[PDB]
């Protein structure tokens, strides 16, 4: 069950942003959102796909273990922050696309398809090129599906060893406080094209006291300068809810 | 570790705050350590709440603690600290150093198993006599800063005699600072203000993962007044910032 919560609309209007926020307390059985329709609309996952990709990489052995170092071969990479040796967390934190493209290539189309089916990951469409389906392909997943997926990870219920799920969870920690812990991942498909803006994401969960909150946010975006809103809008909503 | 060297210049942060203590910092790749005082780096002190690290691992390995989702319910009885009067998860109990939660764990573990694990972990002088629920608080258990970093490195590498799954659970619970370029896992400790001419001890131990490098650290200082407690984190932090590790 997904229920509408009109009290968050202001946060979107203030910035003239078209997007959705999904927040579920304790579990995904009851989630709140500002837009029922957009909550379940499937969008390209962009870099949020690094979460399932990391899990699959570990499960298949492509990623040897948590201490694996992904060496930079010295060839030019889109961003300078990617031009260096990276650990799994390092690669996830700076969203080093090339590291995960190679992981995807080694996983292969057959295994990738099998795991997304096991994970009930969006439309599970990986066609068009094994190293770019989550960047410009036909893969689509909704905010609600993201929360369901993240909840399974939190509970160690995905079809992978608990060990591997724990490894990925540690790589996803983005904020640590004595009060709460935040695990999250950003995504940005690009500025989109004429009349078809791209999508920006921020998904994760907050562990506070004995309670847990799963969240997923996405928005239309046609200018990179608006990118910070993918974190500020959800953060303001969660702060006003007294979560972080 | 492979080597250790003395760097007396780190006494700067100690002298400035009129503090007697030690800091040990080891780089994983080179397997080399540095400290402001070799003698104190090897001196053994009560672990205080830093013992919650091995205690948590042992509780999990023995099955006393089910997993990271187990909730330690508060029975409503008054506790030494107001922050402990609430239900807590494993991480919650570790973060606020809820002593009563771990004393119960220790009692369920029992002396025989506790002794077995500390031997496997090569944890300090491995003397747990004087009460199964307080040997690390006011008993005869002692461990040095060098031993702390050795122990923490083993945990980091999942090389302790425990399931990798349980070591991962504890490691997750120890995260105290997260940034894009570095992650900090740590645990504080404080035995008390001690007696006259015999001050208590305050600790801050953990490790920092920055880039592909890993730094293990252990800090302790003499303390006879709680107002000096924040120094257990500020001194080590300043030293690591000067080293360009955190911040």
């Amino acid at each position: 069950s997904i229920t509408e919560n009109t009290s968050w609309n202001k946060e979107f209007s203030a910035e003239a942003v078209n997007g959705v926020f999904v927040l579920c307390k304790s579990s995904s059985k009851s989630c709140a959102t500002n837009d029922l329709a957009r909550a379940s609309k499937e969008y390209l996952p962009a870099s949020t796909f690094k979460i399932p990709n990391a899990i699959i990489g570990l499960e298949t052995g492509v990623i040897k273990n948590e201490h694996q170092v992904f060496k930079w071969d010295g060839k030019p990479r889109a961003m300078k922050q990617w031009e260096r040796d990276l650990t799994l967390r390092g690669a996830i934190q700076v969203s080093a696309v090339p590291v995960f493209q190679q992981i995807a290539r080694e996983v292969g189309e057959v295994r990738m398809q099998k795991y997304l089916k096991k994970f009930s990951y969006g439309n599970q469409n990986i066609s068009g090129g094994i190293d770019k389906f989550w960047l410009e392909g036909q893969l689509r997943i909704s905010a609600v599906n993201q929360v369901e997926f993240l909840e399974s990870l939190y509970l160690n219920k995905l079809s992978a060893s608990k060990e591997n799920q724990l490894i990925v969870k540690e790589a996803l920690v983005t904020e640590a406080a004595p009060e709460y812990l935040v695990h999250s991942k950003t995504g940005f498909s690009g500025v989109g094209t004429e009349s078809n803006p791209g999508v920006a994401w921020w998904v994760g969960w907050v562990e506070k006291e004995t309670e847990v909150y799963f969240f997923a946010f996405n928005m239309d975006i046609d200018n990179e300068s608006k990118l910070p809103l993918r974190k500020s809008i959800p953060t303001k909503i969660m702060e006003s809810e007294g979560i972080i």
